[PDB]
């Protein structure tokens, strides 16, 4: 008799007068006997994320965003962590 | 009889008057007898992240973002940690 | 009888009047008898991260972002740690 048991991951409890905050980005579980395949590319506040993959192929992949671009004077802001804080100015 | 048991990772409890904050980016588990494959490329606040892979392939992969780009005078901020704090000015 | 038991990694408790903060980037677990392969490339605040891989392949991989680029006078900031604090000016 076999067993795997990946249960209860990233859970959370609370009692009394407890406060909590939780933020998650991009979990991927695999249990038992199967196959899984998930590439990921993220980009934030002006960065570039990329990811490529191939299994038993013959083809041709090629990627090139943002080619020769020219945006204008901006003022951006972003907050991703839990209970964080962010700010942005310009003159 | 065999057994694996990777349960309860990245959990969280709380009692009394206790506070918490949690941030996760990019977890990936594998348990038992299967295969898994997850490339990842991230980018932030003006950086570049890249990742490639291949298994038994024959083709050609190619990547080149941001070619000759020219942005303009900006003012960017960003906070990703728990209870972080960020600021940004321009003159 | 065999056993692996990688449980409870990166957990957290709290009682009384306790405070806590937690940040995680890029964990990876492989328990039992399986295969796993996850390359990662990260970039931040004007850097470059890259990563490549291959298993039994025949092909050609080539990477070259940021080719000949010319951004403009910027003023960025970023806080990634727990209870960090960042700031940025320009004149």
């Amino acid at each position: 008799g076999q067993q795997s048991y990946s249960g209860y991951s990233q859970s959370t409890d609370t009692s009394g007068y407890g406060q909590s905050s939780y933020s998650s980005y991009g979990q991927s579980q695999n249990t038992g006997y199967g196959t899984q395949s998930t590439p990921q590319g993220y980009g934030s506040t002006g960065g570039y994320g990329s990811s490529q993959s191939s299994q038993s192929s013959y083809g041709q992949q090629s990627s090139y965003p943002g080619y020769g671009q020219q945006p204008a004077p901006s003022s951006t802001s972003g907050s991703y962590g839990s209970s964080s804080q962010s700010s942005s100015y310009g003159q």
